């Protein structure tokens, strides 16, 4: 049985012995210029490391140089948000510019976009520097938890980024997170992930690469995109609704074993008619994922009730009936 | 009709003009000779002034005066456990004396025992100076928020507080706030109160006055406390279950227009079968709650849904079935 | 485990093949000299003979002496529920008044009624002679279906009955059959009594005849009288509520094994503050009956489910969950 | 507002004076020399006046011609079952020649076969002559109630039946009706129809013209039909798979105000994935169907609770509760 974990404290304690205390590279791509952006990229990941679930996210001091590629990606796909954009997110970030303070100048620390989610809808930001494990990025999320970068892309390569940052994600991920029925659909990616198996937790990993990371919208009856990294780019935004890719319709197996790069425009999306809808073809994907149990999110104690016996779906259901009386009180208060 | 926040970012802003910035004397009881005291009463209030929510609780420095007595008030009433204390109260605070870091020499900080209760039900202890309203720790209280003060009483009185310390609350509200049912059951009692009328504030402060604060459970047969003053002083624990007090049974409307007083030991007591037996007499209590709505607490968001139309109870309904359909997923799962 | 019916073409086989097709006497009394009751008797024990479940009650043919001691306890009963007698009894005999055909004159057929239950609750009426099985008829009753004499008692011993007669059940059961909740809960003796032992049949059967055929209720503040038997006889519903019989609070385990005797008029009673507060207590007795499996009654198709796997509870679920989405839209219809 | 009925007593007594007591004509094709077939027809015509809800179907007779042709309908179409048919009717028609009694050469009466379908789903037949109005017979449905024709066509037509016949629907309808999802689904379509405006009439007849009476299926990949009146009908069970009709998408809308005839084999057919997925689809289309209300079926006392009130709807919600409390001592009972 693979692992997951079961409170946002235990979150931390054992995806920090497999994620952290490493020494990581600069970029995939190998060998940089960039020393004192690397130890930018070294001070910018030990903040990670010594945090802790509970503790605030310290804020981060940026120097011009990334601010104003901030800046330069802000003015380009803020612009670029009229264009081929989801219309769920035009209002997110209409939000997001009052609530956040997403601006061209300020680039947001992690703690008011976090403190931001969980007014919204109970997400909350979690600052780690890889992406190391795909099962306990997967295994997070299930908790209400998105586990975010805090560092930049280089000023060098300003638009296309290989590795997630502050630009991919807070422009492409938390704008969606602030979405209810999104956050209740990506957190259903990940309450399928605990204790899923390695081919599992790719699979998932790959729905999750082409129903959040890159998935194309159907607002208005126009197709347009809600995807992560197409809402982070320059030209992929462009990209999605140009005709040299193909836009499949979103399906479960199709999504669970579709082969995907990560450099270059991606080929194959997955066109989503809504967000409920993403959210009842992913009930019918979780349910066909072989599991000894199922979890459900206890979201009082921002916990994982872990159903491996037919009592502990009882001490869940009356955890539904305890707030569906309150639903019988209140039909009889309104009348 | 009566205001009750929204957001636990509005449990600031709305109740910081009512009850901060009140500069308070030292005690109700007019005239101490504990000048270095009172600034340390001053200084214990100023801390919850700037205290946003998201924010966590800064740490406080202690002399070794108000030491000794949370040492005093420590040996004493942790002997008084195996005395008439309330038996899921005792593996409680063996819980507390594990976890959050219960001691004699250390009182704990304000920030270990409130994400203790993160883990276990999810309430959380906000800083505050005063129980200048009676109106908004019950309107905290639905949004799984306890106000708690942060300071002692004073060494010439360490049995009998006039007022609630960390002393009181630590040791006597906490420790029933690790219980899920109490939880969900003290919510309950603050669920009523938002919106609620000042006779409806009354009636319920008088019905917390009589269920959480001083209340007499019944576990094993025997009947025990569960109350959290009545675990909060000397002599009083040994007085509820003393027959010189009489202890009526509880009931919804007997504990609403019940008289009380707060120097002298309580006359009046109420016997509660178990934490469920108060939580489903609540539901016949805040169901007759005159009212031009009710209120769900929305546990993802930890918010307020006001479900004052039929669609609102629909946005809760579908919350509902989003919930029983990781239900029904589960026992497809398991078997 | 015993055995237990599952549809209700399945209440005939297996409950005539033990209850049915047995020679009886003419009453337990040994000895009566009145051989034209007798075949009185006989010939409406074979009208239930050849009667299988889905056919319509065949009609009794009824001389002077029978129609005149039902007009005998007809006028006595009915002006004595004003006396003592429960309120929901009375509008309900109102309206078995204008709707059954209740009368002095002429006794009501068991069809007419049938129709009238099956109006109100559900519940049917079927016939039957003898109360061979107490295991059976409370089998039937978890099925909705009420096991009922299609007799009359004897015109020399009007109002004491020793065996149940139309004039038992006509009047004390079946007007409070036509109350919802009290139907809901008649049900779930039943629904307790699928598949349990022998002593747990001689439990809920104990149960039955301190809280549906001898049971006292509380409406208004004053003590009335609900019991079937107490609504049946003369001298009893006097003897209830008088004092030299004693009134115990209803529990369930304090009426599951407390003894009884059926001649003389009983000793102990169980006040019952009302029928939804007795579908609670039902609830908590029948959740600590030990049974390898539970069963919910399913009313599309009149049968019965059993719930010995996570698979069933979930396709019973499913059933919940489709008539919940029904609520969801009607909360969006209305508004 | 239209009128629709509350109880199945109350189905009789406004959809009689509306569609029964009418001398109706032979067939809407002017002029058959069929006398002694029409008071054959008359006769049937009658059985269904003195009808009323809770008595039983009485026998009808067959001489050799009906018979003749019921001996033709019989052996063409079952060996039209294994071709182009839906799955879930060959097991429905397999179990329906066990149990219902389907034969070569006796037609069964409509007795036995409606005690299948409450022994199954719960649904009945119910006799009537003409389907006059197209929402009472969709009023009807919402009750579980099918109308039902006791004749059978001329044996001049013996393949091709301008109207709905005994070898219309109990090889059309009531094998699709014995499914328990297909039930749950035609029941929803007539729970729309409940003081449904007249194009809302329309509207769900010519929804429900293209998905009972005529909707083809997709089971095990390959697409069969399962709509009644392609199973009913020779050279249509064979035309609807065929390439010169075209098969549309079923779907909500699509449906509504789809044009259609009755005498040639239709052109527009709708391809339905499962019933489930046509029990969401037409949780999507009533949901959209503007009324005063919504209705609930009852099926306990086999009524509808009219929902136009939140405390309506609450009367509903703890029914709800007290069968899903009958699930959470059912998960504490298995285990
Ligand atoms: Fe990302
Ligand atoms: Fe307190
Ligand atoms: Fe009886
Ligand atoms: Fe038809």
């Amino acid at each position: 049985v693979p692992w997951f974990p079961r409170k946002v404290s235990e979150l931390d304690k054992c995806h920090h012995l497999v994620t952290k205390f490493d020494p990581d590279l600069d970029l995939d791509h190998p060998g940089f210029s960039d020393q004192v952006y690397r130890q930018r990229r070294k001070l910018i990941a030990e903040i990670a490391f010594q945090y802790r679930h509970g503790d605030p996210i310290p804020r981060v001091e940026y120097t011009a140089e990334e601010i104003a590629t901030w800046k330069e990606v802000y003015t380009t796909l803020k612009g670029l948000y009229a264009t081929h954009a989801c219309g769920e997110h035009l209002e997110a970030f209409a939000l997001l510019e009052r609530f956040s303070g997403y601006r061209e100048d300020n680039i947001p620390q992690l703690e008011d976009v976090s403190r931001f989610l969980k007014e919204r809808t109970g997400f909350q930001l979690r600052p780690v520097a890889g992406l190391l494990s795909a099962r306990d990025f997967l295994a997070s999320l299930a908790f209400r938890v998105f586990q975010c970068t805090q560092y930049i892309r280089h000023a060098s390569s300003p638009m296309h980024s290989p590795e997630p940052d502050c630009c991919h994600e807070l422009l492409g991920h938390v704008p969606m997170l602030a979405d209810r029925t999104f956050a209740q659909f990506s957190q259903d990616i990940g309450l399928a992930s605990l204790g899923a198996s390695d081919e599992e937790i790719e699979k998932l990993s790959t729905l999750y690469w082409f129903t959040v990371e890159f998935g194309l919208c159907k607002q208005n009856g126009e197709v347009k995109a809600y995807g992560a990294g197409l809402l982070s780019s320059y030209g992929e935004l462009l990209h999605c609704l140009s005709e040299e890719p193909e836009i499949r319709a979103f399906d479960p197996e199709a999504a669970a074993v579709q082969p995907y790069q990560d450099q270059t425009y991606q080929s194959v999306y997955f066109v989503s008619e809504s967000f409920s809808d993403a959210k009842d073809k992913l009930r019918s994907y979780a349910s066909r994922i072989q599991r000894p149990f199922s979890v459900k999110f206890d979201p009082y104690t921002l916990a994982i009730d872990v159903l491996d016996s037919p009592q502990a779906v009882r001490r869940s259901l009356e955890g539904v009936q305890d707030e569906l009386d309150t639903l019988a009180h209140a039909l009889s208060a309104i009348g």
